């Protein structure tokens, strides 16, 4: 019945390893689809998985347009967005968004051994090329950030845009590996890849502070509903069960 966009990124959506076909939402696995699978259950609905087409979370263009999942939404082209997809102020007022079920905040993802500890350090050299993911929450917070610092930092990776900014995490992490270059990246996605490469490492503290929800277009009746089933999923432990069991 509802159709669910969604985003691949790790360990939200991924796509399931087996030895026999699979069909269906049975190609997906990861934090995000367990969490689909809990919603449905408790709301009872049956669902649809699909990738949002763009590969984009969603960002407003310079004439006013949206794209990525905010779109789709908008669009009615889906029911819900279940991916890690950030609640901003921005999004609330072309989409609702459902209680947060996971938080985190902005921060970098670098390599270990550097003198490098903070946004500042970043900001106030050129050695180190930094960006963001195109399009993506983290993106639009520097280039709407009133912070001078902030703002420094955006005029370097929105110069060097082209190549500053990342299509996906994955490109960003890569470009963090085989490069000298730091990644604006949130916290828990951090978490998980600095839990898996010794070599890596998270500058600083957080930037900012946010959580992840389920969007739904404007007026969906779903939406506090699935707020209330967050509630209880949280209410007996299971949020914090799947973080584990997906961050490990
Ligand atoms: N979670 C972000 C995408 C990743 C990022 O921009 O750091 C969003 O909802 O757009």
């Amino acid at each position: 019945t509802l159709i669910v966009t969604t985003i691949l990124e790790e360990p939200y959506v991924m796509y399931r390893k087996s030895d026999k076909p699979l069909y269906g939402n049975d190609r997906f696995e990861g934090y995000c689809l367990d969490l689909l699978k809990e919603l449905s259950n408790i709301l009872g609905f049956l669902y649809d998985v699909k990738l949002v087409p763009d590969g984009k979370y969603g960002a407003q263009n310079d004439k006013g347009e949206w794209n990525g999942m905010v779109k789709e939404l908008i669009d009615h082209r889906a029911d819900l967005a279940v991916a890690p997809l950030t609640i901003t102020y921005v999004r609330e007022k072309v989409i609702d968004f459902s209680k947060p079920f996971m938080t985190l905040g902005i921060s970098i993802l670098y390599r270990k051994g550097t003198p490098i500890d903070s946004a500042d350090d970043l900001a106030k050299q050129t050695k180190i090329e930094y960006g963001a993911v195109r399009d993506g929450s983290t993106m639009t917070f520097f280039k709407k950030s009133k912070i001078s610092t902030y703002e420094k930092m955006w005029a370097f990776m929105s110069s060097r845009q082209q190549s500053a900014l990342v299509k996906n995490s994955d490109e960003g992490i890569q470009r963090v590996l085989t490069t000298d270059y730091a990644l604006l990246m949130e916290s828990t996605s951090i978490e998980y890849v600095t839990q898996r490469n010794c070599n890596l490492t998270q500058i600083g503290g957080l930037i900012d502070s946010k959580g992840y929800g389920v969007g739904t277009p404007i007026g969906s009746p779903y939406r506090d509903k699935i707020t209330i089933a967050i509630l209880q999923l949280q209410e007996e432990g299971k949020l914090h069960m799947m973080k584990e069991k997906w961050w490990r």
